[PDB]
């Protein structure tokens, strides 16, 4: 019992981290196999990235030009090319950690582990969510640039994220492994809106039904409602629409609980509209959104990798 | 910017995780150099656990009923021994992936991270906070027993907690690596008090310090207390004393910030007094205690390992 925001084990992502540098500019590269990956702006300078030609910058710069630093293995590069926003260098080595893996693009409200990476060394490991805006709100600070966030099955690194910048506001940005940025944003420092961001709704009730398989009930009422009416509700509170898809996907939970969906609704309903009147669940005295009903059912059976 | 619950990289961690198997109980082992730790109650059945006799029980036990498996790699057993709560297995193998490491004793009020197995494999990694009353509120399932909590410093690992027991109040226990359990605790499934936890205050005021950096200053006021004041407050909202060393300890933080530790403290003071009136800090509808002063230097300088 308890519940916990946890993330993925890291090792297997650590062992892909590598430093990249590009004249002045230092950051993080995701070396697998032969092929090192990192935010293209590592061959901006301070200047360049106020209003950047990346295939102009990139004419300028040679083979011998990018540094690829692996702990102490120096590594030699044999190719660059760049695809959206991301560099891909070849290397003449392929790398003996690199974990089976994929590259996935999210949906919004999915959640995956974030190694926070800087000059190429892990320095923490956190769990979040991909907002229905497509920003992050991680912990990152300048170096952090190239660290990745991914998700694990067994023993396959699904590698969903890169980390690019940090808007004004303090929220994060980022791109697929593909190089196409989640949300609106482009790699250049000029004012970019990341648009209304609502909450997580399948995840919110994902996390009451690991509430009340953990002991916290107290929020049950003897209500229900439709899910009509509940969007209603929904909207009022700038949650996202639930949909029957969501409603599938949390039929375990249901199964498990003995509490219906639609029930799970209403006891939600009843939290917007009356707040939590000075009360906690799982520790935490507002309601949580970045857990999803898979994170729940693995978190709450243990499933290993 | 940003703040987040963060765990240290665990793959240091993982490459030490094997299963341990006596009889028909399977738990967690931590394998370093040629010895395998994990707790003593592997050697017990479910009825032994109401009330065991561990020495009369490791009697009954020699080196080949103890299996090890790390991966598919079995281990052969030369040894064993029991160093209070925990058996020690002498293996003729030296694990090729022990890091560098110490075993340390934590003091209450410190925060790990915690490696998550189940039948040897990692499948989670949070961060946590020993309470001042030597529990922690964990997530842990069946299966767990033998996980390890830990910290790291630069390349070093030092190992602080193994985890033996779930209290019917859903709160866990146990050891550090020499087999002594944190607080009053016994392996044997019969009627333990924990005893009041308190707030950690020295950590609740290091992540008002972290909020302030993040720009989170709503809570700032124009009052100022002395440690004596304070400490009256502390014991009515049952906080921990606030001593001089720890006012010391939030030196960097306070020099950082411009605000004294003392100012800082009367704002935690009106907070307790008048509550969040609806607002939130770093995220969190109430006052965090899992950031020890070092973390949030740590998180807000980006040290990495
Ligand atoms: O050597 C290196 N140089 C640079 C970086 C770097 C670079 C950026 C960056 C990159 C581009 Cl292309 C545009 C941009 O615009 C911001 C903006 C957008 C809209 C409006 C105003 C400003 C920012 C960044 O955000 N961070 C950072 C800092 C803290 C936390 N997380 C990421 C680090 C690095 O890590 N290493
Ligand atoms: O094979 C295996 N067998 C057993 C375990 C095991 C064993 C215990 C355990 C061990 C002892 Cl000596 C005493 C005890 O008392 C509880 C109690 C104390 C006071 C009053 C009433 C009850 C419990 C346990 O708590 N957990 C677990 C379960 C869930 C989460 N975290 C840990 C697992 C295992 O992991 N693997």
């Amino acid at each position: 019992s308890g519940f916990r925001k946890m993330a993925f084990p890291s090792g297997k992502v650590e062992g892909c981290m590598v430093q990249v540098t590009c004249g002045t500019t230092t950051l993080n590269g995701l070396w697998l196999d032969d092929v090192v990956y990192c935010p293209r702006h590592v061959i901006c300078t301070s200047e360049d990235m106020l209003n950047p030609n990346y295939e102009d910058l990139l004419i300028r710069k040679s083979n011998h030009n990018f540094l690829v630093q692996a702990g102490n293995v120096q590594l030699r590069v044999i190719g660059h090319s760049m695809q959206n926003c991301v560099l891909k260098l070849k290397v003449d080595t392929a790398n003996p950690k690199t974990p089976k893996y994929k590259f996935v693009r999210i949906q919004p409200g999915q959640t995956f582990s974030v190694l926070a990476c800087y000059n190429g060394s892990p320095s923490g490991v956190y769990q979040c969510a991909m907002r229905p805006n497509f920003t992050i709100k991680g912990s990152f600070l300048n170096g952090s640039c190239g660290s990745v966030g991914f998700n694990i099955d067994y023993d396959c690194v699904s590698f969903c994220y890169m980390h690019h910048m940090e808007l004004p506001t303090g929220v994060h940005a980022g791109t697929d492994l593909e190089g196409n940025f989640y949300g609106p944003f482009v790699d250049r420092q000029t004012a970019q809106a990341a648009g209304t961001d609502t909450t997580i709704t399948v995840n919110v009730l994902a996390w009451l039904y690991a509430a009340v398989i953990n002991g916290d009930r107290w929020f049950l009422n003897r209500f229900t409602t439709t899910l009509n009416d509940f969007n209603l509700v929904a909207m009022k509170y700038n949650y996202e629409p639930l949909t029957q898809d969501h409603v599938d996907i949390l039929g375990p939970l249901s199964a498990q609980t003995g509490i219906a969906v639609l029930d799970m609704c209403a006891s939600l309903k009843e939290l917007l509209q009356n707040g939590m009147n000075g009360r906690t669940i799982l520790g935490s005295a507002l309601l949580e959104d970045e857990f999803t009903p898979f994170d729940v059912v693995r978190q709450c059976s243990g499933v290993t990798f």
